[PDB]
Parts: structure tokens; sequence; C-alpha cells
């Protein structure tokens, strides 16, 4: 289920890489057993960076950026939204990797 | 725009799968808003393999293999070019997925 994560920008920026469609129009995909228009995803998280500390996970699919639903958005639209926040970022993500404390 | 990627072969080979026309002659296709004769594409990248580490992306369309333009080539022509290099591979690819560091 979609989860919300806050990241405060450090010196290394937010500390993650985003990957996804350069253009609009990709076909619908099945993510966590449900259909979405194409999502950008977290392709890497800088170990020790802000996103890692905040609990962003490699493979997280990005559903919202600072309250804006970015389902089927272009890569540039999403990265521009992230970069428009100069200190904080709120993501809603569909994680392909779960986490539990034991 | 076409980008260049180097991959050094590991134990798992280069660590990706190639898909594309078995025979020559497919019709021109529109890729990233431009016309090309049929391209082979990266259908999967082995997570943790050499291609993943080098930054090859699932969906990358293969424009050149070790300096050879393979626009409209057959699948076997392209795979033979890849395999003729026993340690290194240079690809020029048109990525359907962009990546940015934030």
């Amino acid at each position: 289920s979609p989860r919300v994560v806050r990241i405060v920008k450090s010196e290394s920026g937010y500390g993650f890489n985003v990957r996804g469609q350069v253009s609009e129009g990709g076909q619908l995909r099945s993510i966590n057993g449900e259909l979405y228009a194409p999502l950008q995803h977290v392709s890497a998280v800088l170990p020790g960076g802000a996103a890692d500390r905040a609990g962003v996970r490699k493979g997280d699919r990005i559903l919202e950026v600072n309250g804006v639903n970015v389902e089927g958005a272009t890569h540039k639209q999403v990265v521009d939204l992230i970069r428009a926040g100069e200190k904080e970022l709120i993501l809603t993500v569909l994680s392909v990797e779960s986490e539990s404390k034991v």
C-alpha cells in the first residue's frame, strides 16, 4: 500500500536517483498487483545520504511528489517537482521491497 | 539523445538480455520521437550484474555495438557483435527511461 516519506535535503542533495519514462504515453503497468500509468522509480539510494536515513528504498515507485500525483508524468516533470523544493521533499511511494523490524 | 555505455564482462557474462527482430526488413519505428529502422532492445538487466553496475537500463534501444551501427540489423548480427568482444562491450543506446540524480 502507498506509504509517505519525508526527506530533508543535505549537502549531497536528497541522495537518490530517479528513473523512468522520458516521454508521456507509456502503456499501463502492473505494480504490486495493481494497474498504474507509468511511474518513475528510485533506481539507487546513496548509502548514508538523506533519502537512506529517511527510509527511501531502492525500487520505490513514485506516486506523488509534494502532494502532486505524478502517475504517467514525464521524467522531467517529476524531477522538476523534486527540485522545486530546495529543502524538503515529501514522496508517496509504492515499495516493491517491504521492511519489518524483528 | 543517444548515450554511450561501457560494460566489462563478469562471471555472469554482461548480465542483460537482448530482444529484437529475428529477420531483417521490419518497418521503421518511432523511438523517442524519431524514426529508426528496427533496433534491438535491452529486455532485462540482471540485478547486481555488470550491465546493471555500468548503468544499462531496461528498455535501452541498441544503436551501436562496439562502434558498429546496428540500426535494422538482425538479432543474430547484434548478438554476434556483442559476443565477439570477450571482455568489453561499448553500447550506444537510446534510452526510453531517463535517469537523474537528486
